[PDB]
DNA sequence: CGTAATAC
DNA sequence: CGTAATAC
């Protein structure tokens, strides 16, 4: 039998003792419209997060279903979609409260053409949600992905100097061997090449950022956020951890918990939730 | 019962009496690789044409199956595919003999980015194969299609001044009501809008070119070259004539026949064959 | 390899 | 609405 993973209960109190005051939820919906048909929005209303980040929406701004506009609580909504590619990439950020400033992309024309980054600045921190480019089957985009990784790292380092940073989304890499079920087989596959894993480790050390889930559960294995639709991967928990909450070190005393909502359906990714005490 | 169409026998002698010396075949394969799996190449070897034009190949140059390189007779092969779009558009031209000159596109940067035109110049005439942009569901590209139509018309008029011209391929318009099964329903659908039909009539008169099939069969109805995969259109012969051989008037004394190979499978389009006596 | 999405 | 093709 396959070894399954049960995410531990929500810890809503920081180590300092302060109660959690902010609840961010991130989910790669892999088809915003199909995700809504599969009752994804119902799960969101059940989670009731202060902020909701979505990746791989595959939805142009004009094609957004009407129910999203009428969603309760998360009234302030921002979307980014590729200029010239239909049904590809795309992210979104939905918040209960209005952000002070909202910008798009990372400032480099080469990397801002697929709608992968939304930046939402708040009084106490800056939230970035990202959908990092996949290296592709055959590694056709691995050279581009290394260029992106370097540009994205410099971008986040500049943001982090002025304000504490929270980064979330599909970062499209399993950092370590614990972060995917079959590491020996995937050393040359997109998501686990040495170039991608190194860029991730360089990102954590340069900005600097910490992997919230791994920080709290350093030896917890079999904890994935993605399973291919093929070969019953999700039934057999043959997965990858591609979806992260990376925090600035100064927010670590405010970190309460980082969750993996393994049971939530509607995508080949599952949602992840962050609890902070600000 | 639906009214079916039987293409009359091949007339291989021109009205002047000269025997046919050139046999051009054009086919919108709508998926070059799927077309080869469906034994499309076998049909080509059975037709044995001097020149073979293909449209909507949906195949990048590096992904072309190996059997195409080893095809007998049609050894000189030229392909055009979109720069930035995978599995979209694309044409090809295969000839028994080497052409004097082979160029790509129509010379306008805006219209040469999807690989829709190949021009093959020969001693006695210039052959153009085209895959004209579809106006799209909802007519999103109808404004662009009118701009293309004007640029393409001027391009062909310049070619025709120096040499007699033969144009073939999917021109993505049913000229007249006879050219599609349900004209009253499609007046606002891509392929039969007033803008597309007028651009086609302006093309015939400006260059000038003649519709070879319609020239030879002025009152022959129910003669289509395309049927949607949906709703058993091909079984019920609910079709469109979108694929043409348009000739310069000076080649009309050399015109022997223009055929519609209704029974040839492998695509939602069927092939068309032209016989000339040069 | 499953699924969602495009284009026609 | 069928089919082929993409991207993951």
């Amino acid at each position: 039998g396959p070894v399954l993973y049960e995410d531990p209960p929500d810890q809503k109190t920081s180590p300092s003792g302060k109660s959690a005051t902010l609840k961010i939820c991130s989910w790669n919906v892999d088809g915003l419209r199909a995700w809504i048909k599969k009752k994804g929005l119902d799960w969101v209303k059940e989670e009731a997060p202060d902020i909701l980040c979505l990746q791989e929406t595959k939805c142009s701004e004009n094609k957004l279903p009407a129910e999203l506009q009428e969603l309760p609580g998360l009234t302030h909504q921002y979307w980014s979609a590729p200029s010239d590619k239909e049904g590809y990439s795309g992210v979104g950020l939905l918040s209960r409260q209005c952000p002070l400033k909202v910008s798009y992309g990372i400032g480099e024309e080469e990397h801002d053409q697929e709608g992968r980054v939304i930046v939402a600045e708040f009084e106490s921190f800056v939230l970035v949600t990202a959908y990092v480019p996949n290296a592709g089957r055959g590694l056709v985009r691995l050279e581009y992905r290394q260029r992106w990784d370097e540009a994205f790292r410099k971008f986040l380092k500049d943001l982090a100097s002025r304000k504490p940073l929270v980064l979330c989304g599909d970062l499209n890499v399993a950092h370590e061997e614990i972060d995917l079920r079959n590491p020996k087989g995937n050393k040359k596959n997109a998501g686990f090449t040495p170039q991608e894993r190194q860029g991730f480790g360089e990102l954590l050390q340069a900005v600097p950022l910490a992997d919230s889930f791994r920080h709290l559960y350093p030896n917890t294995a079999y904890a994935y956020t993605f399973w291919t639709y093929m070969m019953n991967a999700r039934s057999k928990n043959v997965g990858w951890r591609l979806d992260y909450f990376l925090l600035s070190h100064s927010l670590l005393p405010a970190l309460c918990d980082s969750k993996i909502r393994s049971k939530a359906l509607g995508s080949d990714h599952c949602p992840i939730t962050l609890y902070l005490a600000l």
